[PDB]
């Protein structure tokens, strides 16, 4: 009998089939399609791993030990209902549903109490990693049942990635907050990737850089405090060579990049439960704006941008470090708006989150991997109710050391016209966050001159309405 | 009697005064008769008759048919079961409008329930307070133009009329009435912010005291930036305590939350993929200064100099060009809302005419403006305008203040002030009107590590490449 069962053979299910085969587990597989359950066992045997495979998702469930285990990584809709409708026919007390798709953790809520309205135990595990991390080494953030988290942890462990002897892997909490995890994960991944492509910019059309200076500043930077997964690949991309024309691959992409969904919700959370994510917005407004790019190219038609012609006595030296510790400063602060909102969600859904591990199990992986997140969980390990992260003492010494870097950078790409809003409001969103005495004292006289909201006073207590 | 409310609460009290001033009659209902003893004792006072009633039986049967009721209850699950509740005393041609400000979402569904018992529904959004109520309202109903019809003339005199042209129209089909109010919230939301910044520019930059802050803005009032909002906050910044030594704005709390408005706008954007960064630094603005404890902790951890200007500072003409950035602010501003509307319009299908929604906005809302006559002058000239500032009325405003813009946002960035609605609003300007971004590298990066596929620049097809 197999120790492990999964539905759903994509680019992303596959690999971890031979995953869960190549570290000592051997699985079974079913799809709707069989011919990529044909395909699969091709790989497994050409990479001699066993995998057994299934044309009914009924023979799978009869060929599992108790308590059967099943993951389930098929595209969000019905058709998840479907499956796990179905699976919950064979399916007894005690049984495991494990899904580890991208879903929406309010749909999860709803499916772990339907599923345990059967004695089904449900677990709700966001992946990260792609289809690399899948095959080798992936971020596990598996929530819900801590008594499923348990029976299937072993797994988990072993085709996890393993930075040194952690695996990238622990039990997120209960309900849906595997899912919020990873959610806030992607959102944190459109952020670090708008502030790359902004740090790009500013290079190439302050500095003038080509595409392979800029190749090897990403290079050196990835040798630094910000090696990161992304921040290499940019240095792989911007070198990259078309076989179409002699012109670098990146200069012959069309700029649209629309949201995939997924990050998209992060800033509906953030709206609705009044949590500020401003490097998001910037990151959702960028890619949004991408979308109309037949508006766009009529309105530079009608407003021309011109080259950009730098102040022969402009003092450029030390800029190129300056964005360097800009970028780094504006990391800080991304990362403060993502795990200030997952507390505070944390909190008010009774969650419980461990930041410290969550920080750890990123640390290889998933997209945004870096040694940057080795900070972050000894940060928490050290205040374990810290709630905004440069309030810790070694990175409120680094925003200190390093904000003035952030100023000049906004100084300098504002007085040129150059856009980069992720880095203009991640030094707004500090500025506002740091400052006792914010202008909504004239927000608040307005709202009570023309809708009687009411407003408190600084030196007593109540609420108070005037006649202007 | 002519029309029948049904929940007046504390702001159909002040409708009904205004509605029978104008040769008509209505009667009215509430949930607890205190407050419909009150509005008596009022019309009364005014020199009206108005009917009163304590159960809903007795007050639909008093109108000639066909009749219509309307709603202005506060948004819950009273009103929605109240609906199975109105159904049972009215039949086939009887108009229900509801007034209060609700999900537009949340409407949809209550018009095509309605229209399972053929009685065709309303959903008009209502602006102006209880003054618009007494004195002239901005009314945006929508749905089905046949229940427009019959109440037509009771709005278009009820109204905020700008001389004698209505501030009413046929919105459009389904909720549309309630998105154009919501929307309409929402640059309220962007231009308080807009304002709320450019007062602390010149209060701690130019070191303006509240009279010269009250002064500039009665300065800016009788120009361009001739507003309702411009106007008041003149009046607030000079108004003094009577408690203490100080004004009354300095010993007002900085907490200033979210009332559902402005935070369902945002939903939309953001749901729709339409940017809206102006509407985003507000609901920024608002909900950081919930956090006054944390900012508190946070201020005496990340000590704050004094703000000290160098001395050799040029900021003669600073106060004109804050006047142009805000200008452009506003521009800017209005832009995404109306680019909202636009492109929600064309996927409801509910083919808005926002040369009308600009016009409907000229009396009654908080947002009034001789500005936004400009940009129904715009859509009247233009009715396929995409975005506003695209327009050359305002192309040419824009063109001749941005420089403005950017010597302001320079400014408060070197003394380290925030201006999130500024900075937003120049980067919004910046990307909308570049035809190159630096999204080809999301793309490529996308297709490294997801295997998404791109499009080229030169060619058709999608196309995956091996890094
Ligand atoms: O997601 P994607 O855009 O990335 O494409 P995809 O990788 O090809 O889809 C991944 C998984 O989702 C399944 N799937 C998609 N739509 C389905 C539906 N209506 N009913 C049942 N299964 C469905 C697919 O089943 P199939 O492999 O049978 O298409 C596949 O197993
Ligand atoms: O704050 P505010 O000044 O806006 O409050 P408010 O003006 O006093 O309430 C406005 C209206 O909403 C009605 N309302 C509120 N909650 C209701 C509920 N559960 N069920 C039925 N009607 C309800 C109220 O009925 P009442 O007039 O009976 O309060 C009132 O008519």
């Amino acid at each position: 009998m197999c120790d492990i069962g999964l539905i759903g053979l994509a680019v992303m299910g596959q690999n971890l089939s031979l995953n869960i085969s190549s570290k000592g587990f051997k699985i079974g597989v079913y799809n709707r399609t069989y011919e990529r359950t044909e395909e699969t066992m091709k790989r497994a045997k050409e990479e001699n791993l066993v995998v057994y495979g299934y044309k009914t998702v009924e023979e799978l469930i009869n060929n599992l030990k108790k308590p059967r285990k099943v993951i389930l990584l098929i595209k969000a809709g019905p058709a998840v209902d479907e499956n796990i409708s179905n699976i919950l026919k064979h399916f007894e007390k005690g049984d495991i549903i494990i899904d580890g798709g991208n879903e929406w953790y309010i749909n999860s809520e709803r499916r772990i109490k339907l599923c345990k309205e059967k004695d089904v135990e449900y677990l709700a595990m966001g992946v990260s990693g792609g289809e690399a991390g899948a095959r080798y080494g992936c971020s596990f953030m598996p929530g819900g049942s801590k008594y499923a988290y348990d029976c299937v942890k072993e797994i988990l462990e072993k085709c996890s990635a393993q930075v040194g002897n952690s695996p990238c892997v622990t039990y997120i909490g209960p309900g849906s907050s595997g899912n919020y995890v990873k959610m806030v994960h992607n959102g944190i991944e459109y952020g670090d990737m708008q502030l790359i492509s902004e740090s790009y910019v500013i290079m190439k059309h302050i500095l003038k850089y080509d595409n392979q200076k800029l190749s090897e500043v990403f290079n050196k930077w990835n040798e630094g405090i910000l090696n990161s997964y992304l921040i290499e690949i940019t240095a792989n991309i911007l070198a990259k060579k078309d076989d179409l024309t002699n012109n670098y691959l990146v200069d012959m992409i069309l700029d649209i990049a629309g949201a995939k969904g997924t990050g998209k919700w992060t800033m509906l959370e953030a709206t609705e439960r009044g949590i500020p994510c401003p490097t998001m917005c910037a990151a959702l407004d960028a890619r949004n704006i991408s979308v109309f790019k037949e508006l766009r190219t009529k309105a530079e038609s009608n407003f021309n941008k011109d080259n950009i012609l730098i102040d022969p006595n402009e003092d450029l030296n030390d800029f190129e470090n300056d964005l360097l510790n800009a970028l780094y400063c504006c990391k800080i602060i991304s990362y403060t708006q993502g795990l200030f909102l997952l507390k505070q969600v944390s909190e008010e859904m009774n969650w419980k989150l461990n930041l410290g591990e969550i920080a750890r199990i990123w640390r290889g992986g998933c997209i945004i991997r870096a040694v940057f997140l080795d900070r972050i969980a000894n940060a928490y390990k050290n205040n374990e109710k810290l709630e905004l992260l440069f309030l810790d003492n070694e990175f409120s010494d680094d925003i200190k050391n390093k904000l003035p870097s952030l100023r000049k950078i906004v100084l300098m790409a504002t007085k040129y016209s150059i856009p980069i809003p992720a880095f203009s409001a991640s030094l707004a969103y500090f500025q506002m966050v740091t400052s006792q005495n914010l202008p909504l004292n004239l927000v608040q006289a307005q709202r009570d001159y023309f809708g009687s909201h009411t407003y408190r006073r600084t030196d007593r207590e109540g609420n108070y309405h005037t006649l202007w």
